[PDB]
DNA sequence: TACTGTTACGGCTCCATCGATGGAGCCGTAACAGTA
DNA sequence: TACTGTTACGGCTCCATCGATGGAGCCGTAACAGTA
């Protein structure tokens, strides 16, 4: 009836006691970086794991991988749990559909086991596979089969039918089963992994899900509410790590991390339904879904000065060869369904061709037939959607590029050039200045073969990843092992004389990283964290008042504070004299833009048409696209 | 806190609704064949292994293997399960103690994450592994490690600290790691087999615990036990499938199947404490418990009329050379300590001797001098503590024998000679007249990848395993598929006039298997009406008036009125005129035989030395035996 | 001549036992080419 | 001459993905050899 936990410190949960509601729909809210994957993904999955892991043979825990053993007291009442992960993942070329969904399997089971030579239905498995998926579903309820394989294709008719069900529910009908899995966009890409372990429903399994609406529109995410309503009346637990506010109203029990992060958050601020998280001041969250702090709208939108940019023909993918106006000098926003066609038109035509015409890059661009207005502007610099690297070697300071900065200042010193040294001897990637020993890497990891792997430090260089010869030279007495070791602000403060590293420092700042070290591992950044490391990587670059920024879903793993931020940022940049181009399903960046251009009115084969165009106002009162319909309600 | 199960159907169980309490030691007894096993182990393990299994990915499902679905409404609180296979597990001759312990992997990893170049505490993995229990316990023990080392080798140190602590708590100090698997007696065996996989404890784990207590004396029992209580006393739940007095004494809770066995049994009886169990007057080992029917002591001992069998100088094995002497034409019982080395003189020297000299056999014998009185004996009878193997191709008819008989007597009628029918048309194993559909088999089980089996009865001979041509020959009005459907007392009554038939059917009566039918399957036999048949089939044997019985352990899975069935069976054959000598460890067999030869005082080299010989009475006022003191209670 | 012990000889069934390769991203280094 | 965009080139790291062989037992058939 509980899931109770007492006494869980992993990574910065500063000794939380907490009882999670069984039978229920409870999310888990709070900051970027509080401490929710770490408190459900680390503790609650690890323990339930590992207790179910535990009871095996040696084999089957050395094939199964056993995780790292939560810091948790006790955890009472677990049961099999079923978690997604919340880092994507990505698919090889061979891999389709059909085999990623688990459906294939099952599909070659029922050919070899009821098909008549390898022929069941008069269609052999290339015509089941090479169909469309609400196509696949009705075929398939209408089976006609004899008594005999009706008893044998019985719990794999069942599971078939449900995947297909499922698959339909959310919005993948017009898929066929041997598309490749590696070219879906976003959202689709997150239905597939969404389908792939939670379209069969079992009974009493606790679900873990770690933000299930990634590059999801509002349309898709009351149809993907509605299906985990439906699975959790099977009888099951649902913990859902969101920050949409659709997920918050939609949930029993809420329960609120915080109250900062980092190292100021771990703790639990507030708990009970949505109206005691608005009514509890010490909740964040809760105060911005009050209303009480919300992202402004503006009271005059700007208007185009006649600078417009304009795409005709464009048919990369599923565009239907339109014209697309696009406002230069303006907060510009593209609102549409999952899989209408906007990644495939932005990011496919006009930000290649545009970097091939500016920055002379080699990339081929889509489909168009030319681009009107490209001597308009100067350079163009674009965050992507794809997801970044994470490696040991990695670190918010060599990832923004301060780095190497910061290196030729330290090989810039009066000790450093007396001794010969270069700018590749402080950093503990290249030979020389790096601890041989533990290969710079300050910890060594110990590899067990069925236990769980054991971290200890290094002693040599006592886990300051240098030896003693290169710390000996400091610089404002401070050598590079504290210099890795300060925090943002304390950067900020230190390189405050020197405009090439505090620009850098200042924009990782401005983003809300104020508390991160510059040598914390790619690997144990947050999802969050690590994507506003990459705004702040692109964000840091030089601007020549005219420019072209051409965001790509920034909203990724970033709370209402965050995107806050990020939009006061963008409206900053936007009133310097830039234009910026935003692909976003948040309501709230879309509520603030002076200018939406609506992709739809559906996905797939079915989109690719310009549904509305024009201010939020007019886009609001196009009845077509539903774009305008949230709009209408978010006025 | 229960274990709660309501309409279990499974195998023979009529609907019954159980609540097993949990962290307590609770035990499940019944008559042979009630339907204990397919209570625990075939429906609570089953469950709790599908319900964790299926949570996995396909790959691990499809690895692991899912047990077929138990035929159970719901069960509640359940928890991860560990359990041990009622059935015995051959070794194969690479196999030793430590590889099948588990504890030869802990070692290698020890010593390729510790061992200093392979040496760690000066001593390699040869020394290590060609080494006493005790003293590899002992030398671990006082192991001297420094900070680095011991914090890594923790996790490996500590499993090994717990299984060999456990194996010395059991009694097995005198093994060595590299010793032969395949080589160790039925107690060891036992134990290697337990210590696999409960020598490492853990925590709110159900531990199921199908008779562990084979081959095993009673101070070892004692220790088991004690062993048992200390592992429930970390917060685990014990469900103990066993026909001892002392696992009920022993016992928190008691849940009583029956009333009988097969489809007069799968109820529940009675329930509570030992004292609920002895005051109900429905439960049969309540009644066999509280002495009301009881397995009766002679009054007076039978005198060996001076025939004596000699044995000079066996020394085979742990044998210490020793002289023993066992009276003829009484019934003699032999009783050692788990180890001490009676079977190895007994099955492996005078059986093998007798046979030799009497059946024209070929086995070459053990290690001994010389045998005086063989000329006295016509012909030898033995039952071995091997276990017997579980085929689809076998049943009681044709294991006992008496299908042969059968099969000619059907090729004997008028229709089979005018059809030109042999006596092997007639069995389903021979092409001709089985059904080629089916093979014979009856069913068909159609194979998963890694859903559960499904089985689907044959629709060309409706499941009767003979094809119509062969089916039209009747005798007295009945085909075969009929002669095979029947019970063994209507086959008794069936062939009460062929003396040869008779004869066998009326020894498998007499052991208790009146309900059993003739063609049911081996592989769905249950252990003790395995071990029945197996004793039925060798004495349903011709005696001459002088020879000699050697039952190894026919305890084996036997309830007490099972046991009180086989000892009146074996007195009225001594009291033909024949020898029995029984290696046997159930105190109700000894204390009732008329000649006790002990051998110990320990197991392994510690023991083959007689310490008592004589009558009960005799035997008991020696204090050496441990043997003598259980019968100073006993008696 | 029949019953009963052993053996062989063929066929069927059950059960124990034991991570690597390709694709993608990131860091450090070097080079080339525009702007300022 | 300095800042900044692109490219290449080598090295390190992370993540997706996909049951068979030998030993033992049992059943049916045939043969050989003692007892009765
Ligand atoms: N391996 C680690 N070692 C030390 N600190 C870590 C590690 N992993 C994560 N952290 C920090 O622990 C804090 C909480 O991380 P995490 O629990 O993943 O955040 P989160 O709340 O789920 N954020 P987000 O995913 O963006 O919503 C952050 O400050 C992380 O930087
Ligand atoms: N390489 C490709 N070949 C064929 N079809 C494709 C390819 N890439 C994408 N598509 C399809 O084109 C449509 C639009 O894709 P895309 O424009 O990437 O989506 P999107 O608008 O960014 N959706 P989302 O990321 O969920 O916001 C979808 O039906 C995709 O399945
Ligand atoms: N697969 C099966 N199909 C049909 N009947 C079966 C099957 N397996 C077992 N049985 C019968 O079910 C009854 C109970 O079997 P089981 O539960 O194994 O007995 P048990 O009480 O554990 N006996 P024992 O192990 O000797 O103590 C017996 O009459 C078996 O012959
Ligand atoms: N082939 C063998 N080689 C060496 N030692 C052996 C062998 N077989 C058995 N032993 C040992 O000889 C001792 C006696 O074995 P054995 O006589 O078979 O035991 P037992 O008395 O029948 N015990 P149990 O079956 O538990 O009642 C034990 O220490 C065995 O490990
Ligand atoms: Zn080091
Ligand atoms: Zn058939």
């Amino acid at each position: 009836d509980y899931i109770v936990v007492k006494g869980a410190r992993e990574h910065n949960l500063k000794n939380i006691d907490v009882k999670i509601p069984r039978d229920k729909f409870v999310v888990i809210t709070g900051l970027s970086g509080s401490g929710k994957s770490s408190l459900a993904f680390d503790t609650i999955y690890a323990e339930g794991q590992r207790r179910y892991v535990e009871s095996l043979s040696s084999y089957a825990r050395q094939f199964l991988g056993q995780m790292e053993k939560p810091d948790v007291d006790y955890i009472d009442g677990l049961s099999p749990a079923i978690a997604i992960d919340q880092k994507t993942t990505s698919r090889n070329p061979r891999s389709t559909v059909g085999t990623v969904t688990e459906i294939y399997d099952y599909l070659r089971l029922l050919f070899a086991r009821i098909g008549t030579p390898v022929t069941i239905g008069g269609k052999n498995i290339y015509e089941v596979c090479c169909l469309s998926i609400g196509e696949a579903k009705e075929f398939f309820a209408n089976l006609n089969l004899t008594e005999r394989q009706q008893l044998i294709a019985r719990q794999i008719l069942k599971e078939i039918n449900a995947r297909l069900g499922f698959l339909v529910d959310v919005g993948l009908d017009y898929l066929t089963l041997a598309r490749a899995a590696g070219t879906l966009s976003g959202g689709e890409a997150q239905r597939i992994r969404l389908a792939t372990q939670i379209g069969s429903g079992l009974m009493g399994v606790i679900y873990i899900l770690d933000e299930p609406s990634i590059g999801l529109h509002q349309r898709d995410n009351d149809r993907l509410l509605r299906s985990l309503k439906k699975l959790r009346d099977l009888g099951n637990t649902l913990l859902v790590v969101e920050h949409d506010e659709d997920t918050m109203y939609a949930s029993d029990y809420i329960i609120d991390l915080g109250p900062g992060a980092g190292s100021h958050g771990g703790q639990i601020v507030a708990e009970g339904t949505v109206e005691e998280i608005k009514q509890n001041p010490n909740s964040v969250t809760g105060e911005y879904l009050s209303g009480r702090k919300k992202i402004e709208v503006p009271k005059e939108r700007r208007k185009p000065n006649g600078k417009w940019l304009e795409i005709i023909g464009a048919r990369e993918n599923n565009l239907k060869n339109i014209n697309v106006r696009i406002p230069l000098g303006v907060f510009t926003c593209i609102t549409g369904v999952s899989g209408s066609g906007k990644s495939s038109l932005i990011n496919e035509i006009l930000y290649k061709r545009l970097a091939a015409e500016l920055n002379r890059a080699s990339v081929k661009p889509g489909e168009h037939d030319l681009i009107k207005g490209i001597e308009y502007l100067d350079k163009v610099i674009d965050i992507d959607q794809s997801p970044i690297g994470r490696t040991p070697r990695s670190n918010p300071a060599t990832y923004t590029g301060v780095f190497d900065f910061i290196r030729e200042i330290f090989a810039n010193t009066t000790e450093a050039k007396t001794r010969g040294y270069k700018a590749g001897r402080f950093s503990f990637n290249v030979k020389g200045g790096r601890c041989e020993a533990c290969a710079g890497d300050g910890i060594n990891k110990i590899e067990m073969h069925f236990l769980p792997d054991i971290y200890v430090p290094c002693e040599v260089c006592k886990g300051k990843r240098y030896n003693r010869e290169t710390l000996e030279v400091r610089y404002k007495g401070k050598n590079i092992a504290e210099v890795l070791d300060m925090t943002v602000e304390e950067a900020l403060e230190f390189f405050k004389n020197i405009p090439r590293i505090h620009k850098k420092i200042e924009t990782l700042y401005d983003v809300g990283l104020g508390y991160i070290k510059l040598g914390q591992s790619s690997t144990t950044l947050s999802g969050g964290e690590a994507q506003r490391v990459k705004l702040a990587t692109e964000l840091s670059r030089k601007s020549t008042g005219k420019t072209m920024y051409i965001l790509d879903e920034p909203t990724t793993g970033l709370h209402m504070a965050d995107v806050h931020r990020l939009v006061g940022i963008l409206h900053r940049l936007v009133e310097a004299g830039n234009s910026v181009v935003v692909i976003e399903h948040n309501l709230d960046v879309i509520k603030t833009a002076d200018y939406i251009i609506d992709l739809g009115p559906e996905g797939g084969s079915g989109g690719g048409l310009v549904v509305a165009e024009g201010t939020p106002e007019e886009v609001a009162k196009v009845e077509n696209s539903y774009t305008g319909q949230f709009l209408k309600k978010v006025l």
